[PDB]
C-alpha cells in the first residue's frame, strides 16, 4: 500500500495522553502514513483561542519526542487552507462547518478525543488529597 | 556496529520534557541500542521515595507513546539486581553508592536531568500570572 500523508494541527499546551492518543490514531489512519504536526503560534493561539502555558520552542521541542510524529510545522498557520495542503502533499487532514470544504473535498478523516488525562486533571488529583475541611 | 541493550528505570509520574531528553539520550548511548524502560510499582514507590499522582497503569501507558522507548518492564523491581541484568539481556544501566556494583562491572552510564522543565513548574508558570495583590 502507498504512503498516505496525514496533516494533525493544534496547541499541544502540556502535552498529555490526550494528545499522544489523538497523534496516535492520526498516525494509523492508514497502514503507511507520514504524520505531520501543526503547532500554532503563540500570538494567534492567544488572540483566537486562549491561554498557552508553554511557548511555540517548548511546545514543539516536547512533539518532537512522541513516536507518532514524522515531521512538525512550527508555526503552522492558524487556518488551513487548499493551497497549503498542495504546498505539503497532504492526503487527509485528521480533526476531531470550519473544515466543510475538507469533507467536500475527501480529505477529512476524524479522531477523537479522551476526556480526564489532561495534564490540568492530574493537578486536580493533587488537590484532592486536601480535605475542605 | 553492534546492538546494544540499555536499561533505565523510574517513576515517570507526569512525564515531561526532562524524562523524555533523559530516555533520548539513554537511547543514543551507542549507534544501534534497545532501550528498555523500567516503571516502578505504585506501592514501593510510594514507600521508598514519595508521592505518585499517576497510577502504574496511567505511567506505563504513556511511555509506550515515547519514540524513544523499545521496550518497558512493569512494574519493574525497585533494587536492580545482576540477575535482572542477566535474565534481560541489559548491556548497561543509564542512570543520573547504590549503583557501585554497576559501576564496578562496567554496566554504568550517566545521563542528565534537565531542571525547570517539570510538569509541576508549568503549573507555577500558571499560578504567576496571579500577583499576590
Amino acid at each position: 500500500s502507498k504512503n498516505v500523508v496525514i496533516y494533525a494541527d493544534g496547541v499541544y499546551d502540556m502535552l498529555h495522553l490526550g494528545h499522544m492518543k489523538q497523534l496516535e490514531q492520526a498516525k494509523k489512519l492508514f497502514e503507511n502514513t507520514t504524520l505531520i504536526v501543526g503547532v500554532t503560534s503563540d500570538n494567534e493561539t492567544k488572540l483566537f483561542k486562549g491561554q498557552v502555558v508553554q511557548t511555540l520552542e517548548e511546545r514543539t521541542e516536547t512533539l518532537k519526542h512522541i513516536r507518532w510524529v514524522d515531521e512538525i510545522i512550527s508555526p503552522c498557520p492558524w487556518v488551513v487552507t487548499p493551497e497549503f495542503l498542495e504546498k505539503y502533499k497532504i492526503d487527509y487532514v485528521a480533526h476531531d462547518d470550519i473544515y466543510a470544504w475538507l469533507k467536500r473535498a475527501g480529505k477529512f478523516k476524524a479522531t477523537q478525543r479522551t476526556e480526564g488525562v489532561s495534564t490540568t486533571d492530574l493537578i486536580v488529583r493533587i488537590l484532592k488529597n486536601y480535605e475542605d475541611y
